[PDB]
């Protein structure tokens, strides 16, 4: 029974280490002996407030063991050691050597627990202490160092109970500060009149940029620290935001500061790592003097990094504000490279008054706006429109399938197939050319030539064509996104899905970071670059993904998409700059709807020096509205500041 006796003690350590781990301190000290010399040196409720006190001082997560050893030291009573590693506040805690013994009465073992379990060389009285540094979190930056996301000093407006009156004096100096900073009236007496209130306390209530007016009576500006975007709700999306850190925060990630901000959604939230730095301080142990014995960990505080985006702030500003806050969103890139100059999506939140406390039915306007807000736009995979006539021509091209020259016979204003098709009419807007060539379907934009290429193309010589893009693959990007997809299948299993497919729509689902991977082929001649959003990152690309061919048939008919007096994108002409276009609609129908909608397209690069590229779309686009009616300044400023 000594081999057994081993095992028993194996085990009995083994749960003790078990409930600790998973912060169990009452279970671990229901598994030690009497409190004797010799035996327990606490009593077992004095075992679990040790442990919470000091586990819980350093935030100590997840104890684990190794080199477990239990021998025999004495008839009732097994030696055993071991080593273990720990996760606390200020990091990890390796290589620490424990040691102690067990005791055999009964047909119990228990542990004859000592402070040496807590933490490896403690005796007796001896105390923990930690003191930490808070690190500063790093900033966020465009490819020209102007600030998208950093820290600064704010502006906090706020009331004192005391110096503000009695009764009539109070309601007039109230409204006087509603009035002088754009607040509501029952705003400041709900602040006020929270339980947290003392009549002497600073209540705030407003983080106030710009210039502070005049200050009334009870109205005070103090300065604080806190996170702060330049631009605001134009790059919310995309930045994201940073709130207080919870408790919750705490047991996930203890070394996290308890005290600092953590970053929600965005790039505060994908770059949280690397932005919050590390917390310095040191955890030591004391004797009952109060002179340190024993320093388990210290490190100094290391700040954040900075991360700089390809980003471009005039043109996000630019892209975002061309939106009229109207549902939708825009990517601009310099396609021979793949940096992302701009990530809009319209419409926003204030990302300002996000981290800076909002009110409750703040937040819930934002989560009741139908256009949704909160959506990253250009992260959602969408069916790319007509505007995808581009890639089905090119295919075309490549596998022999589109003569260039080929005059389609098309009547009227909508096709199928046959009576199969029932409800299902390719559609077009203008009956007044029957005579069409891909030029004049890519100038006029006619679905019915590109349904009708891409069926008589087939199915396999269509998809051999896709699946030279970057469909199903993961982008290399700190930003959350699926992959692009065909279909939901790996088959149509339908000549109108087929068809659909063609010019765009079917069961398309690409993200407008992925189409404006996919159309940068148009400006690397036939080379797709892959998209960059980190500024140091290294260019990526992908060869004969198109035809060089296919790019110099098609690019010039993209400029006469913009040049011809009847071309989709004809108003961009005035512009006097070189413009290769594709507009493009998706026909949406939802259930919440009896009518259909449509989404708004227009791709648009520089076909001479190829610095630029820019795809915009308007989601349920309103009566005469479109993309390219919103497009002109952008393009003015990507086309002299990108050559």
């Amino acid at each position: 029974q000594e081999t057994q006796a081993v095992e028993a003690g194996e085990k009995t350590v083994e749960q003790f280490v078990q409930a600790l781990n998973k912060g169990d301190y009452n279970k671990a000290a229901e598994m030690t002996s009497k409190k004797a010399a010799n035996k327990s040196a606490l009593s077992e409720k004095e075992i679990l407030d040790k442990y919470q006190n000091i586990y819980g001082a350093a935030d100590v997560k997840g104890l684990q063991i190794s080199n477990l050893k239990v021998d025999k030291k004495d008839d009732s009573t097994y030696s055993f050691s071991y080593k273990a590693k720990m996760n606390t506040s200020l990091g990890e805690l390796k290589d620490l050597s424990y040691k102690g013994t067990l005791d055999r009465n009964d047909g119990q073992t228990t542990i004859n627990w000592q402070p040496n379990l807590v933490f490896p060389e403690m005796e007796g009285n001896d105390k923990v202490s930690l003191t930490t540094q808070e690190a500063a979190r790093g900033n966020i930056i465009d490819r020209n160092g102007e600030p998208l996301a950093t820290t600064g000093k704010l502006k906090q407006l706020g009331v004192v109970p005391s110096k503000l009156g009695d009764g009539g004096e109070k309601t007039a100096n109230i409204k006087a500060i509603a009035s002088s900073f754009d607040l509501t009236e029952d705003a400041i007496n709900q602040a006020i009149s929270q339980s947290w209130v003392q009549p002497d306390y600073f209540v705030p209530l407003k983080i106030i940029d710009g210039a502070t007016p005049e200050l009334p009576a009870g109205a005070t500006i103090q300065e604080v620290d806190g996170r702060y975007y330049p631009l605001g709700e134009a790059a919310a999306q995309l930045i994201g935001y940073v709130g207080d850190i919870t408790a919750e925060d705490i047991d996930k990630n203890p070394e996290l500061s308890s005290n600092g901000k953590i970053g929600r959604s965005g790039l505060e939230m994908a770059f949280d790592k690397d932005l919050r730095g590390t917390t310095g301080g040191k955890l030591s142990i004391t004797d009952a003097d109060g002179v340190e014995k024993k320093v388990l960990i210290e490190h100094e505080v290391q700040n954040g990094k900075d991360i700089k985006l390809t980003i471009d702030a005039k043109a996000q500003k630019t892209a975002f504000d061309s939106l009229g806050g109207k549902a939708g969103s825009t990517v601009a890139t310099t396609p021979k490279t793949g940096d992302l100059l701009a990530l809009a999506s319209s419409p926003s939140y204030d990302p300002n008054k996000m981290t800076n406390g909002i009110s409750q039915e703040d937040y819930k306007a934002y989560e009741e706006n139908p256009e949704q807000p909160f959506i990253s736009r250009f992260a959602t995979g969408y069916a790319p429109g007509s505007t995808f006539k581009m890639i089905t021509a090119a295919i075309g091209l490549d596998n022999g399938t589109i003569d260039p020259n080929e005059v389609l016979t098309i009547n009227g204003l909508k096709w199928q197939k046959d009576s199969s098709w029932g409800s299902y009419q390719v559609t077009r807007v203008s009956s007044d050319v029957s005579q069409v060539d891909l030029k004049t379907a890519l100038i006029y934009s006619d679905n019915i030539y590109t349904a009708q290429e891409t069926l008589k193309m087939g199915e396999k010589k269509f998809r051999t064509g896709l699946d030279k893009f970057i469909f199903g693959e993961d982008l290399d990007l700190p930003i959350s996104m699926n992959p692009a997809q065909i279909s939901n299948e790996d088959s149509f299993n339908s000549d109108i899905l087929l068809a659909d497919t063609g010019y765009g729509q079917g069961e398309l689902l690409i993200n407008p970071i992925q189409q404006a991977a996919m159309y940068s082929v148009f400006a690397n001649n036939g080379t797709l670059v892959y998209p960059k959003l980190i500024a140091d990152k290294e260019t990526k690309d992908k060869k004969n993904v198109i035809g060089e061919t296919a790019v110099q048939t098609i690019v010039p008919d993209l400029r006469e998409v913009v040049q011809d007096v009847n071309g989709t994108a004809h108003s961009l002409s005035a512009l006097g700059i070189p413009l290769a276009a594709k507009t493009g609609t998706a026909e949406i129908k939802e259930k919440q709807d009896v009518k259909g909608k449509e989404n708004s397209f227009l791709f648009a690069f520089n076909p001479d020096n190829q610095g630029y590229m820019m795809v915009s779309m308007l989601e349920n686009k309103e009566d005469d509205d479109s993309a390219t009616k919103r497009a002109s300044e952008l393009l003015q400023y990507l086309n002299q500041n990108y050559q």
